[PDB]
């Protein structure tokens, strides 16, 4: 009747609780999805007062960068050979750095390294009521309408407000705000083809009726490029999958004060990368214990979700397992 796989419900909060424990976290929410129609598999929240993945408005950080490199692709004003200047730079008196000064990169080692600077370049390419539409067309500041009440629309300020640095932190993740389920629901035009899918809570025979949001082809090679993440290299090892490709994201978002060691550890990722059937994403409310990044905290607890929902589907594993 309902969409929810308990199966996958119940792997997906005992995992939860597990990593959110073992952490001493504040909070924890899981949401699975069927990357071809939408349907929500599995919601899970910890401490389960309310439903943190539609009522809790947070900023993405990282979990954003895919689709303004994906948006970047799509108009053409990027492409995969050209390599980027990544050293940290300054607009006006606020700073854009990443983790690690790399000289050059291309939307690869952007996507593997997660690069705010490069992230940033590229949205700078846009206009600032180009990426508003954008980020509006994604689901940022639309309400899902799922039913539970306190449900967010999220926060998209009006592009006339935008300072320039501001767009570039939105770029990669600060000054804009949705739901988990709502990030999720983003993700969807990455794994169906270009085509951003409504959600469901009930049953689909097939996949409704999307918008279109990226071509085909933008899509399909935006999505090998997030399985370096990863792979050895990458932010997300720690979420790699026995047997699968996994394409995914890792974030660290930061909380107010911009704090340094207040953060929601975020994991999201599809599998089988190529021909992706499952979204899982895990986001870590202020972890204080054994770790602070996404890729770290969790990361496993993805790892275990996203691997058991695979084999309770009935995937195939498309590599030899080890």
């Amino acid at each position: 009747m309902l969409s929810l796989d308990q199966r996958i419900q119940t792997l997906a909060y005992e995992e939860l609780n597990k990593a959110v424990e073992y952490h001493q976290a504040k909070a924890g929410t899981v949401v699975v999805l069927d990357a071809r129609t939408g349907e929500i598999l599995a919601l899970a929240n910890t401490p389960g007062g309310r439903n943190r993945a539609v009522t809790d408005m947070i900023e993405p950080g990282a979990a954003i960068k895919p689709f303004v490199i994906a948006k970047a692709l799509d108009a053409g004003k990027t492409d995969l050979n050209e390599r980027l200047n990544t050293q940290p730079y300054k607009i006006g008196p606020s700073p854009v750095r990443d983790t690690h000064v790399y000289p050059s990169l291309d939307v690869r080692g952007i996507m593997q390294k997660s690069s705010n600077v490069g992230t940033s370049k590229l949205s700078a390419r846009f206009g600032a009521e180009e990426m508003y539409d954008f980020y509006h067309e994604l689901g940022i500041g639309v309400r899902m309408h799922s039913g539970f009440p306190g449900e967010t629309a999220g926060l998209l300020r009006n592009w006339r407000r935008w300072r320039p640095i501001e767009q570039a932190t939105m770029s990669f993740g600060y000054g804009l705000q949705l739901s988990l389920l709502q990030l999720a629901r983003a993700y969807t035009a990455l794994t169906h083809d270009g085509v951003l899918l409504p959600l469901s809570f009930e049953k689909q025979a097939v996949a409704p009726q999307g918008k279109r949001i990226f071509k085909e082809s933008t899509a399909r090679e935006v999505r090998n490029l997030m399985v370096s993440v990863t792979e050895p290299g990458g932010t997300g090892t720690a979420g790699a999958v026995d047997g699968f490709d996994v394409g995914a994201k890792t974030g660290t978002a930061r909380k107010f004060v911009y704090a340094d060691n207040k953060a929601v550890a975020t994991f999201i990722g599809f599998a089988p990368a190529k021909n992706p059937r499952v979204i899982v994403a895990v986001t870590i409310d202020e972890p204080t214990a054994h770790g602070y990044y996404g890729g770290v905290v969790a990361g496993p607890p993805f790892k275990k979700i996203m691997g058991g929902s695979l084999n309770i589907l009935g995937i195939s594993p498309t590599k030899p397992l080890t």
